[PDB]
């Protein structure tokens, strides 16, 4: 496909993924265990920006 | 375009795109009358992992 | 790659991908477990058409 | 990327952006200072039409 | 097609499409009845700056 | 869609459609109409070479 | 590259190549030897349609 | 263009070109010199699938 | 954006923007200070071939 | 561009950029400031395995 | 991902994996077990071209 | 294909393609006799940046 998930984020470099810093939640993925690439980030900006007009 | 609706969702095939599988609505397209291809299943499950944050 | 095979079918939503609908071959997907997308009905179309030249 | 900012919104050609038309928002593009592209609207049409289901 | 129209152009929102502002040209699409997208302008502009060459 | 129909294949401009050429077949597109493009052209030379027929 | 020469011409089914039809320039292609694709036209009539000419 | 034949198939690695190990066609590529590529593989596999042969 | 600016055209080698050469206009970019890609060659190439001027 | 550098590589979350954690490179990015995308290592990879040839 | 691992680099033919060929080092491969493809062919030597070395 | 080596690097505008300045090496290009395109750049510079050389 034109966008995969891959290609909308990363596993997060901090916590490999686990969305975990014991005890507390990865602060650096706030806890999903990715972080959003550019094209992610555009993506849900976009969506986020006009999805209650 | 680079991604279209029909790259996003095609006609469910079990209604033919009527939502309808008389006397209720159709279970395949569960009503929409399409279905997602996985290009649209990514970006649908992106923005929804992600629209809350 | 360009156009994978997600890009050009989706499992079928009414045999789930089996291709059957005991004890026939699912009629919605002709017994192959997917369906089209428009990208892959387009090409399927035009080799088709041309296929003797 | 694939699908940048710029691919799916432009600059408002009435308000050149600036979501006005004094002393009242701009009604070209209600207020946001740019207008969907046919990809953005396809994209945003696209996630309202399943977010809920 | 890589590059269609709706990714060169987009509805003019002040004329909706007409390209009329009555009695002259729409002012904001110069009566073209569309308005350049990024991926428009940025062609425009590379033909017209080398035109003559 | 990145390859479509029209991508694949150009209206034959012999004839127009009518794939004819009165009273017997169109020769430039053979009947079909419609004449192949480099990339419909690339596609069907490929499938065939190793389709193994 | 996105856009070849081969997405956007492609050898005339009249004059294959010459663009003649002697002793006349080849009327289908206007002597060039070569048709447009889709992808042609839709460039070119964009550029027509603003290049101010 | 999109797909080109380089996308499709490769230069065979055993006979490099001819397809030929004399005295017989190369059997890595069954004589035709190349070998295919995963997207030449995924499209000839596609067609295979559902061009009923 | 698929093409970009500096995907038709890149910086000129032998002045870097002033498009000059003392006390006359750079011979390698006739001024302009940008000289044409394959991309950018191919589609101005094919423009001024078909715009029939 | 069809793979520009915010499709390889994206600002570490770890460091903001910096490619620094006092008084070391950051380990998350290796002190390159960005983390790769999943694109970005596929190419970084593919170049480092085939490097001597 | 538009370009993946499997586009840069195909399976060889002469081996499968085990990049060998007993007792001794796979002679299409050199032991690596994949050769390039035109698209992987094309990137290496680009970057071996420029990298200076 | 996605990337071709014309999408990588250009005719050096110098010694054009010779990449010679009699008797030396063509200066701006290095005697390769092509210069680097904004995507060739981006490619080089990323795997530059973390290739570890
Ligand atoms: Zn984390
Ligand atoms: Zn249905
Ligand atoms: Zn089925
Ligand atoms: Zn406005
Ligand atoms: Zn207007
Ligand atoms: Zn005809
Ligand atoms: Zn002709
Ligand atoms: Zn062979
Ligand atoms: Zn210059
Ligand atoms: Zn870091
Ligand atoms: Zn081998
Ligand atoms: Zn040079």
């Amino acid at each position: 496909m034109v966008i995969a998930t891959d290609d909308l984020e990363t596993t997060c470099p901090n916590c490999n993924g686990s969305g975990r810093e014991e005890p507390e939640p990865c602060p650096k993925c706030l806890g999903k265990g990715v972080i959003l690439t550019a094209q992610g980030s555009t993506l849900l900006h976009f969506i986020k920006k006009h999805i209650h007009e």
